[PDB]
DNA sequence: TTTAACTTTCGGAAATCAAATACACTAATATTAAAACGCGGGGGACAGCGCGTACGTGCGTTTAAGCGGTGCTAGAGCTGTCTACGACCAATTGAGCGGCCTCGGCACCATGTGACTTAT
C-alpha cells in the first residue's frame, strides 16, 4: 500500500508532502495539509478540465487546446478573480463586442 | 535500476486547563460642528455645423522575412573531488546591582601604678 494510493487522489500526496518539506513553509508538515490541498487542486483541475471537455464538444476538436483553455478560463467569471493578473500562453484573448 | 512507503521511534509541538488582567461596547449627556434643506447661477456642456484633415483607403515597385542549406562552437549540464563553512555546543566570558563587610570612631566600664597616708 501507498500513501499516494490510499489518498484516493490523482496527484501523489507524498510528492506534495515532500514539496512542502523542501518548500520551507514550516519546520513540520502536517500530514493532512498536503492531502487536503491536493484535493482542492484536483477539484480546481476538474473545473478546468470539465470546461476542457465541453469546449472540445463545442469546438468539435476532441483534444483540448490552449485556445479553448484561455476562452473557457476567461469566461469563468468567478475564477478570473483568482486568475485576474494571470494570462495564458498561445490562448489569444476572448472576443470583445 | 531509482523514487518512494513502509515502518520503529521519540521529544519537541500542539493541544488542553486556568485566572489575570483588561478591554469593548452598550449607554447616558448637553452641546455644537457639520448636515442638509432651499433658491439663484455661471458656466459649461452639450446641440449643431463647416471644412479642413489625417488616417486610412487604394496602386507600384520594391525590400526584407523566410526559409534553406553549411558549419562549428560556445556554453549545457555534468562534472568526480577537495574542502570550508557554518551549524552546534560551551565556555568564555561579563557587568550591574544587591550583600556582606569592615573600616574607624565614637561612648562606656576595667585595670595598675604614683601619690600619700596612716595606722601600722
Amino acid at each position: 500500500q501507498s500513501r499516494s494510493a490510499k489518498a484516493g487522489l490523482t496527484f501523489p500526496v507524498g510528492r506534495v508532502h515532500r514539496l512542502l518539506r523542501r518548500g520551507n513553509y514550516a519546520q513540520r508538515i502536517g500530514s493532512g495539509a498536503p492531502v487536503y490541498l491536493t484535493a482542492v487542486l484536483e477539484y480546481l483541475a476538474a473545473e478546468i478540465l470539465e470546461l476542457a471537455g465541453n469546449a472540445a464538444r463545442d469546438n468539435k476538436k476532441t483534444r483540448i487546446i490552449p485556445r479553448h483553455l484561455q476562452l473557457a478560463i476567461r469566461n469563468d467569471d468567478e475564477l478570473n478573480k483568482l486568475l485576474g493578473n494571470v494570462t495564458i500562453a498561445q490562448g489569444g484573448v476572448l472576443p470583445n463586442i
